[PDB]
C-alpha cells in the first residue's frame, strides 16, 4: 500500500504482491494503493455537466469533466454533448436499423459490452416499463426474449459462471453460493477469502478464452464501493485507449435489484427507484457511447442472472419435525438443501433413512428430498463431489432449515432466489442491441449457458468446450453466425431378415398366438413399407461404435441393440383418429420370439420370473396397434425392456391414456421412445461396463431411465405426418425407480399424480442426446440452426 496510483487507475494487467494494486478488485482484497481512493474514486463536482460547467478549464480533481479537450481525452461526464453542445440524449432519439457496425478507424471488430443485473426478474421488463425508457428502447430496437432461463441453482455465482463458461454448474464447479469440497477439505463462502482461490473455478471464462485467442478483455468484476457511475466512466475511458491497447470485451455487473429485492419483494413498493437507478445507469451508458460516436458500432447484452421470489421466514420447514437426530447433520439451508453427515467419522449416519424420514411426512410439505441421481435430469445436478448426495428440492416461496434457532438467531427478508430453475419468478431477461444483433426482433426463451458459444462469435473467438448447443442462438445474430455440421454417424446399422426357427428359442416365453394377398401385405411391413410414416424425421445417428440392428414393422420402427438386448429407440405416429384397443386375454402374459433376432441377443422370461423385483413392458405400447393383426407385433420379445411394476403404473397410463390425449390435442404425434442408462450420474451415455444392474441371472442390463420425444407440428391444423413447417416437441427423461415415493399422491389413480411426475421430468431432445449418444431430425426439410433451437426447447409446464 506503500507505491503510488498515479497514472494507474483501474489498470488491465492485476500486479504482484507485495507491490501495491489499483484493479477494480483491489478494494475486495485490502491491497489498494494509500492514494486510490483520491486519486481512483474522485467525486468531486458530481456526475453531470450544468450549463455553467461548460467549456471549463480541466481541474483534475473533478468526477468527470466538461472542458472540451474531454472527448480525445475520453472522460467527459456522460451528458457533456447534452447540455453543452446542443445535443439529444439517446433515449430521444428514433431508433434506426444498425445495418453494418458504424465504428471509428482503427477498430477491429465491434466491441462487447455485458451489462449483468443481479435478480433482474422476468416480468420487470413488462411490470417497470414506465421507469425505465432506456431498457425498453434496447428491448423493443434490439432482439429480445421474453425472458430467459437460469441455471439450477438459482444463485448469482453458480449463474454468473455459467453465463461466463457455457457449462452447467456441475461441470464449472460452483455448484452453489456455498460449497464444501471434500478432496480439498475446503469450505467456499460469500463472506471471506478461500472463494478467490482458482481451484474452485472449472472450465474456461470467457475472458480467458478472449486473451488466448489475442482479443484484450476489460476486467470483469468490480468492488461493490466503486460507485456505478464510476464503472462506467471507467469502460468509456478504456474506450477512448489507443488501438493497441484497448480491450474489445467490457462487463458492467449491478447488485441491483437483487439487493434490494431481497428486503422488500420482487415487487415491493421500494422496488421502483433501483429500477429507476438502473435504467439512469444505462442511459449513461448510452450517452457516452453516443458522444464517442459509438453507440452504432458497440454489441450491447443487457442479461440478469436470476429473478427473484417471495419469501419470508413464516414460510421455513424445519428439518427438527422430522428427524430425530438433526445434530448428526449439517444442512446447506435456504431456497435448496443439501445434506451431509456432521462427522465422517459417524459410522451409523445413513442416507436412505434420512431420506424416509424427509418422505410425504406432513400433508402439505414444501420440499422434497432426492438422492442427487434422482434429481430431474434437466436439472443437471449431480456429477460434482461439491454436491452431498442429499438434495432438498423446495417449493417456490419457501426456505428450509435445520433448526428454529437458525431462523430468529442468525423476517427481515421479502425475497429469495434458488429454487428450480423452471419457476417462472426465477426466470431473468436478455436484450441484444447493436450492430451484430437483429433488429426489432423477438426471439423464443433460450437457457443463459447458450450464450457464452453466442459472445464468442460476437468476438471471433473459439469457444471452450461447453454445454450450449452452438448454432441453436443464431437466429439471433444478423451476421457471424456459426453453421455446423449434424454430427457422422459412427454405427452404420444391420438390417436382419428372418433367420430364425421359433423351435431355436429356449426363453421360457409363452403366447397364444394362432392368405396370399395379406402375405405379401404382411412381409413388406417387415421389410419398411410403412417406415415413412413412423420415421418422419429419418432415423436417429447413432455417434458410437456399437452393433445395431433396424426392425420394421406395421406400426413402429426399432434400431435394435445387440449389446444391451432391447431398443436404444422406438418409433412410432399416432393420427388424430387412431383408436386406443385394449390387450386381448387371451395375450396377457403374451412374449413371442423375433425371428429376425438370435435368441442369443434376445431377453428371455425366465429371467423376469425369477427376478421377484423386476418385470417387463413394452416400448411401442400393444393399446395403440392399427390392427388385431399388427398388435402381434407389440408383444415381440424385441419390444421388451425392463420395468419395475412401480414404473409400470406410470409407464401403462403414458402410455395407454397420455400418448392418445396428445395426440388429440396436437393433431396426431410422433413418438420416439426408449432406455436410458446412467448409473454414474454424468448426463451421459453409460458404456456398457458401467451397469449396475441387471435383470436376475441375465445379461439384460436395467435402465435407469425411461424417455420419450414427442413431435407434431407447429401449425396444429397440418397433421403431425404431413407437417410443412416448424415442428412443436416436448420430450421427457422418467427415472426408472422401483417405487413411487417421489409421488406423494401415488396410491391414488394414476390420473392424479402421473402427469404432474412427467412435467416434473420435462426434458429437451439434447438431454436425451447426451444420455443416448443419438442424433435425432436428421431428415426434415427445416434449416438445420432451427433444428438446434427445437432439439434445445425445454416444454416447462408454467402458466403464463
Ligand atoms: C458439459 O460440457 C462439459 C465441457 O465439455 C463436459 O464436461 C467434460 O466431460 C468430459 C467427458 O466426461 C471430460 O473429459 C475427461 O477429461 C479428463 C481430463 O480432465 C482435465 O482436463 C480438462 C481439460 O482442461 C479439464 O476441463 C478438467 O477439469 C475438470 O476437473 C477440474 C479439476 O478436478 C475441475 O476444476 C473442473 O471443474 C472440471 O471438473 C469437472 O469435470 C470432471 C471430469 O473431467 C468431473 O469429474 C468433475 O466433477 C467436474 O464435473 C480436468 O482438469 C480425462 O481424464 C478423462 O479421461 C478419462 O476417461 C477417458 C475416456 O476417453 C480415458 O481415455 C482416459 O484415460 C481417462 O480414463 C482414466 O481416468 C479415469 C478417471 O480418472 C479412470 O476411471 C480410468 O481408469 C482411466 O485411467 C475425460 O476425457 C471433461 O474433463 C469435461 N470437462 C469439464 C470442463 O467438465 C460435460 O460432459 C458436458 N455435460 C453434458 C451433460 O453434456
Ligand atoms: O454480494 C454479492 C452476491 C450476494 C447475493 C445475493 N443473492 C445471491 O445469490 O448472492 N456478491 C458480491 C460480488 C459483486 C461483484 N461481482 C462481480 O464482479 C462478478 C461478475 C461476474 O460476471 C461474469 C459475467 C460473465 C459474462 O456475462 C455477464 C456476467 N462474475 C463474477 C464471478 C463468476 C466469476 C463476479 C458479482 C459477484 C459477487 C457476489
Ligand atoms: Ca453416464
Ligand atoms: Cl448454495
Ligand atoms: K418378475
Ligand atoms: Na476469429
Ligand atoms: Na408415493
Ligand atoms: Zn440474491
Amino acid at each position: 500500500t506503500s507505491g503510488s496510483c498515479k497514472g494507474r487507475c483501474f489498470e488491465l494487467q492485476e500486479v504482484g504482491p507485495p507491490d501495491c494494486r489499483c484493479d477494480n478488485l483491489c478494494k475486495s482484497y485490502s491491497s489498494c494503493c494509500h492514494d486510490f481512493d483520491e486519486l481512483c474514486l474522485k467525486t468531486a463536482r458530481g456526475w453531470e455537466c450544468t450549463k455553467d460547467r461548460c467549456g471549463e478549464v480541466r481541474n483534475e480533481e473533478n468526477a468527470c469533466h466538461c472542458s472540451e479537450d474531454c472527448l480525445s481525452r475520453g472522460d467527459c461526464c456522460t451528458n457533456y454533448q447534452v447540455v453543452c453542445k446542443g445535443e439529444s440524449h439517446w433515449v430521444d432519439d428514433d431508433c434506426e436499423e444498425i445495418k453494418v457496425p458504424e465504428c471509428p478507424a482503427g477498430f477491429v471488430r465491434p466491441p462487447l459490452i455485458i451489462f449483468s443485473v443481479d435478480g433482474f426478474r422476468a416480468s420487470y421488463m413488462k411490470k417497470g416499463s414506465k421507469v425505465m425508457p432506456n431498457i425498453e428502447k434496447l428491448r423493443s430496437c434490439g432482439t429480445h426474449a421474453p425472458y430467459m432461463r437460469p441455471v439450477y441453482p438459482t444463485k448469482t455465482f453458480p449463474n454468473l459462471y455459467t453465463l461466463a463458461t457455457g457449462l452447467y454448474p456441475e461441470s464449472h464447479g460452483i455448484v452453489g453460493n456455498s460449497m464444501y469440497d471434500p478432496v480439498f477439505d475446503a469450505s467456499f463462502h460469500l463472506r471471506g477469502r478461500e472463494k478467490f482461490n482458482h481451484r474452485w473455478w472449472g472450465g474456461q471464462p470467457l475472458w480467458i478464452t478472449a486473451t488466448k485467442q489475442g482479443v484484450r478483455a476489460g476486467t470483469f468484476f468490480w468492488s461493490v464501493s466503486i460507485p456505478h457511475e464510476r464503472r462506467i466512466l471507467t469502460i468509456l475511458q478504456w474506450l477512448s485507449l489507443p488501438d493497441n491497447e484497448r480491450p474489445s470485451v467490457y462487463a458492467f455487473y449491478s447488485e441491483q435489484p437483487d439487493f434490494s429485492g431481497h428486503k422488500y419483494g420482487p415487487f415491493g413498493p421500494e422496488m421502483t427507484n433501483p429500477l429507476r437507478e438502473i435504467d439512469k445507469t444505462v442511459g449513461q451508458l448510452m450517452d457516452g457511447l453516443k458522444q464517442l460516436r459509438l453507440h452504432r458500432c458497440v454489441n450491447v447484452i443487457f442479461v440478469g442472472d436470476h429473478g427473484m421470489e417471495d419469501v419470508t421466514c413464516d414460510r421455513t420447514e424445519f428439518l427438527s419435525n422430522y428427524l430425530t437426530n438433526v445434530d448428526d447433520i449439517t444442512l446447506v439451508p435456504g431456497t435448496l438443501g443439501r445434506i451431509r453427515a456432521k462427522s465422517i467419522n459417524n459410522s451409523k449416519y445413513d442416507p436412505k433413512t434420512i431420506i424416509a424420514a424427509l418422505t410425504c411426512k406432513k400433508p402439505d410439505q414444501h420440499f422434497k428430498p432426492y438422492m442427487k441421481q434422482h434429481l430431474p435430469k434437466r436439472l443437471h445436478y449431480a456429477n460434482n463431489r461439491r454436491i452431498e448426495d442429499i438434495h432438498l428440492l423446495v417449493d417456490r416461496r419457501w426456505h428450509v432449515a435445520r433448526k428454529p434457532l437458525d431462523v430468529y438467531k442468525k423476517c427481515f427478508f421479502q425475497g429469495d432466489h434458488g429454487f428450480d430453475n423452471k419457476v417462472n419468478s426465477m426466470q431473468t431477461v436478455f436484450v441484444g442491441y447493436g450492430p451484430t444483433f437483429k433488429y426489432r426482433t423477438k426471439v423464443p426463451p433460450f437457457e443463459n449457458i447458450e450464450l457464452y458459444n453466442v459472445m464468442c462469435d460476437l468476438l471471433g473467438l473459439k469457444p471452450a468446450p461447453n454445454n450450449g448447443t452452438h448454432g441453436s442462438l443464431n437466429h439471433l445474430l444478423r451476421t457471424n453466425t456459426f453453421r455446423p455440421t449434424m454430427p457422422d454417424e459412427v454405427s452404420r446399422p444391420n438390417y436382419p431378415g428372418i433367420m430364425y426357427l421359433q423351435s431355436e428359442f429356449d426363453l421360457g416365453c409363452t403366447c397364444d398366438d394362432k392368405n396370399k394377398l395379406e402375405e405379401l401385405n404382411k412381409r413388406l411391413h417387415t421389410k419398411g413399407s410403412t417406415k415413412e410414416r413412423h420415421l418422419l424425421y429419418g432415423r436417429p445417428a447413432v455417434l458410437y461404435r456399437t452393433s445395431y440392428d433396424i426392425l420394421y414393422h406395421t406400426d413402429f420402427e426399432s434400431g435394435y441393440s445387440e449389446i444391451f438386448l432391447m431398443p436404444l429407440w422406438t418409433s412410432y405416429t399416432i393420427s388424430k383418429q387412431a383408436e386406443v384397443s385394449s390387450i386381448p386375454e387371451h395375450l396377457t402374459n403374451c412374449v413371442r420370439p423375433d425371428v429376425r433376432v438370435s435368441p442369443g441377443f434376445s431377453q428371455n422370461c425366465l429371467a423376469y420370473k425369477n427376478d421377484k423385483q423386476m418385470s417387463y413392458g413394452f416400448l411401442f405400447p400393444p393399446y395403440l396397434s392399427s390392427s388385431p393383426e399388427a398388435k402381434y407385433d407389440a408383444f415381440l420379445v424385441t419390444n421388451m425392456v425392463p420395468m419395475y411394476p412401480a414404473f409400470k403404473r406410470v409407464w401403462a397410463y403414458f402410455q395407454r391414456v397420455l400418448v392418445k390425449k396428445y395426440a388429440s390435442e396436437r393433431n396426431g404425434v410422433n413418438v420416439i421412445s426408449g432406455p436410458i442408462f446412467d448409473y454414474n450420474y454424468d448426463g451421459l451415455r453409460d458404456t456398457e461396463d458401467e451397469i449396475k444392474q441387471y435383470v436376475e441371472g441375465s445379461s439384460i442390463p436395467v435402465p435407469t431411465h425411461y424417455y420419450s420425444i414427442i413431435t407434431s407440428c407447429l401449425d396444429f391444423t397440418q397433421p403431425a405426418d404431413k407437417c410443412d413447417g416448424p415442428l412443436s416437441v416436448s420430450s421427457f427423461i422418467l427415472p426408472h425407480r422401483p417405487d413411487n415415493d417421489e409421488s406423494c399422491n401415488s396410491s391414488e389413480d394414476e390420473s392424479k399424480w402421473v402427469e404432474e411426475l412427467m412435467k416434473m421430468h420435462t426434458a429437451r431432445v439434447r438431454d436425451i442426446e447426451h444420455l443416448t449418444g443419438l442424433d435425432f431430425y436428421r431428415k426434415t426439410s427445416r434449416s438445420y440452426s432451427e433444428i438446434l433451437t427445437l432439439k434445445t426447447y425445454l416444454h416447462t409446464y408454467e402458466s403464463e
